[PDB]
């Protein structure tokens, strides 16, 4: 295992400014509520109109949206819709009996307030608002309140309006980042805290919802994207370069790793992808210059176990996969958000309309957790049921470890049960708590 | 809806303490490591032993733990194990076609390494011992570390080291409250930090896993034990009293609630649990009086619906129905950890063997999440490989959406794919960005 290029930076450096900056706001808004929140939208983005959007205002606001436009983004919700709706089938309610005359179940139960963040800023990121909504409605959730960052001193992107609309939003705001999380959390200008905040955002959107976790649920941190590509001898350079490329426009902070067991793909990538920056215009031209330089990384391994043990490791967000016997890396590859088995998908297509959503883990959350999906907006709660009989077998069992515990009064409701039901049957129910 | 007797506290009241203490503890052992975790047991729980359990050491402090304790804990450990077993089935991988050609799936892998909480202070939590190792063997959990505090002078309870080690867990440490979540988390001690912490503890466990997700998932926030009983004419006070006191015994800040539609059950209720605490010994008898007292409420409501509202507003940890007609209850509560339909089952027996997890969400947490089970352990990972002839309309939407965006990039990598695939097709991909 040989670092080809070895970064500067990862997901983690920037992650004390980040949390400093979230704890100032938060305790600001927690604080100051309403007042704090307008007073960050102006002089963040430079926002003082009405922060919940009116049916006329945004009417008014997407009224010019291209028919041709109306229809890629509704077919895009279509496919989030329809693999949504999939996954939901996949987790199922169901009861069993334990011990004779104990049932127990599970129930799957949907939340009934979702908060949905559409980020805005470098770009507009329409399908993000579409990937939360979409997926909220598709859970079965009540009430969803959305909101998109002002961008480029405007409004919402009128593209990311009619995105949220199509989807199903209830409710639209004009609130970016870190006051946006907050509001919605809170339930500020709606007067209806969300149960659960989801979507993606800068570093500061991302260590907001993971500081509110708690008073809200959420789906995962998602912060600056990520890619990695693992490539055999197979592989193109010229699309596996092409891929790298795409995802390091999104921003100064975003990494893009490749794996490989293959010097010559390694060398010809590493060549290659500074020319594809070159030839890129001016925003996307800056984002991606930053990005490869100092977070760009690419690593050369000798078997394929060594690049899954690789890959695992830095547990990408976003995991593509130019190989023969794509079987394997199926079956062995085990930490990523969202993996793209073959050369045809990739990364840009799963983002706008493959189907499976793209709010997916970074900075290493993809060891604990996929990306937003229905599982997220689904409780699953136990219930039980017993006959009398069970209780004698199960009462003892409880009066007996709750005494060793040294908790007597749970033995206690234990002991009431058994000399009501049973009051001639007498049983070993534990020596009783004297201290 | 009125207030019978109304709580000068709720499970918010101590929020801020916590996360003084826990925001302090964290800094320091971010800062200093294990020679933080090692004074903070010193200094808090008079430990100066080793923190990592020896082989050797676990069999002589569990060699004289009687055969009758080892059956109830074994007889424990195959509920919680078959329930677990049942959930594990109730989630499902799966494949589907979307647009043509574009295969989609849903792939379910458990986490690397899990750290377990068994709480102690009060009691010692023999079942939570259990409760958390079981369910993360079940769920194929591989590497399991497993903390208990330091007990009454000596180290871990050595029923709660019993539970650890029959239940399967590779690593137990000496080692409580926040300084366990912390070294769980990072992997002190051990060298092998946790993909996800579970366990349920006092405000400050419950408040330093909450500040540590995103360093791992967790299961829930899993703090001071809630209970809430609904009651119509059909229940018996004695019982319902007695259950109710069995929770507030765990400690000055545990709520105990009862929702009813019956007076006469509401006022003997009220009359019962001063008397059933006057009975407990000392250190029950002084933890439930405080919480009655600052944190208990009793609710009369007028119709079923009613009842419904309030307690789905509460959303209690735990919530047991002593009514008739107890399937129109599962069919309309919503929010709550874990239910008891009838009152032949009790809260106390979910704790200790019933067969659901008995870790469950407090303090308003199950408006959005269960307890701790297989799901808190299981990634669900999406995956998806397309056919060239699916690009033709993947691609071209993606492009398109992408440049409204901004993103040229990202349509750059839909580009380069059909010229490759189809160098003579001719599809609007979008106007290239310019700026
Ligand atoms: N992980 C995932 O699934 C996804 C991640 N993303 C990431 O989302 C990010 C979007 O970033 P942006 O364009 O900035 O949009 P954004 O909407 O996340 O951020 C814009 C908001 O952040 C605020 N903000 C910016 N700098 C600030 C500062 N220093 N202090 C306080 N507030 C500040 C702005 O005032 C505005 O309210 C990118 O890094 C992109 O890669 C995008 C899509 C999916
Ligand atoms: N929600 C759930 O599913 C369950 C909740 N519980 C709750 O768990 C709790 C256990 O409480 P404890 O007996 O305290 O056991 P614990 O194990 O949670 O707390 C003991 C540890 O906390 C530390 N600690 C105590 N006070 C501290 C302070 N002021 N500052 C710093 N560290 C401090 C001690 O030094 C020790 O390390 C109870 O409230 C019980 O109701 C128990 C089982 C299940
Ligand atoms: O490009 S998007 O903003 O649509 C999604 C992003 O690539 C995933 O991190
Ligand atoms: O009593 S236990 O500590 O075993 C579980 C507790 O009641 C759940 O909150
Ligand atoms: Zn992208
Ligand atoms: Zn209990």
């Amino acid at each position: 295992i040989s670092y080809l290029k070895k970064a500067e930076k990862t997901p983690q450096t920037e992650t004390a400014t980040a949390q400093k900056v979230v704890t100032e706001m938060l305790a600001e808004i927690q604080a100051r509520g309403k007042d704090a929140v307008r007073q960050y939208a102006k002089q963040l983005d430079g926002w003082s109109g009405d922060i919940v959007l009116t049916p006329d205002q945004i009417r008014e606001q997407t009224k010019d949206v291209p028919a041709g436009v109306r229809a890629d983004i509704d077919f895009a919700i279509r496919q989030v819709t329809d693999f949504a709706l999939a996954q939901r089938e996949s987790l199922k309610e169901f009861s069993v009996e334990l011990h004779p005359g104990v049932t127990a179940g599970q129930r799957v139960l949907p939340v009934n307030v979702v908060g949905c963040y559409a980020p805005a800023g470098r770009y507009a990121h329409i399908a993000s608002a579409y990937m939360g909504v979409a997926t909220a409605k598709a859970a079965g959730v009540k009430t969803v309140v959305a909101c998109s960052s002002p961008f480029r001193g405007q409004g919402i992107h009128p593209h990311v309006l009619y995105a949220f609309q199509a989807a199903g939003a209830d409710v639209i705001m004009a609130l970016g980042g870190v006051q946006a999380i907050a509001s919605m959390a809170y339930g500020l200008f709606t007067g209806k805290p969300a149960d659960v905040v989801v979507g993606p955002g800068n570093k500061f959107v991302a260590e907001a919802k993971r500081s509110l976790y708690g008073q809200v649920g959420i789906d995962v941190f998602a912060g600056p994207s990520e890619v990695a590509v693992i490539a055999d001898e197979t592989a193109d350079p010229a699309i596996v370069a092409s891929d790298l490329v795409g995802q390091a426009e999104h921003g100064h902070e975003s990494p893009a790793w490749l794996f490989t067991t293959s010097r010559d793909l390694a060398d010809r990538v590493m060549a290659l992808v500074p020319e594809l920056i070159a030839k890129l215009p001016p925003t996307a031209r800056d984002a991606a210059t930053a990005a490869w330089r100092d977070y760009g990384e690419v690593i050369l391994c000798g078997t394929r176990e060594e690049v899954v043990e690789i890959s695992d490791r830095y547990a990408s967000e976003a995991l593509e996969v130019h190989t023969a016997d794509l079987d394997w890396w199926l079956a062995n590859l085990t930490c990523y958000g969202s993996l793209f088995l073959g050369e045809e998908t990739t990364v840009a297509f799963g983002d706008k309309t493959s189907g499976p959503n793209h709010v997916l883990p970074t900075k290493g959350a993809a060891r604990y957790s996929g990306g937003l999906s229905v599982h997220k907006f689904m409780k699953t709660l136990t219930w039980q049921q017993m006959t009398r009989e069970a209780t004698r077998q199960i009462g003892q069992v409880t009066a007996r470890i709750s005494r060793l515990e040294g908790m007597e009064a749970h033995a206690r409701t234990a002991d009431d049960r058994m000399a009501k039901y049973f009051p001639n049957a007498s049983f070993e129910m534990g020596t009783p708590v004297e201290v």
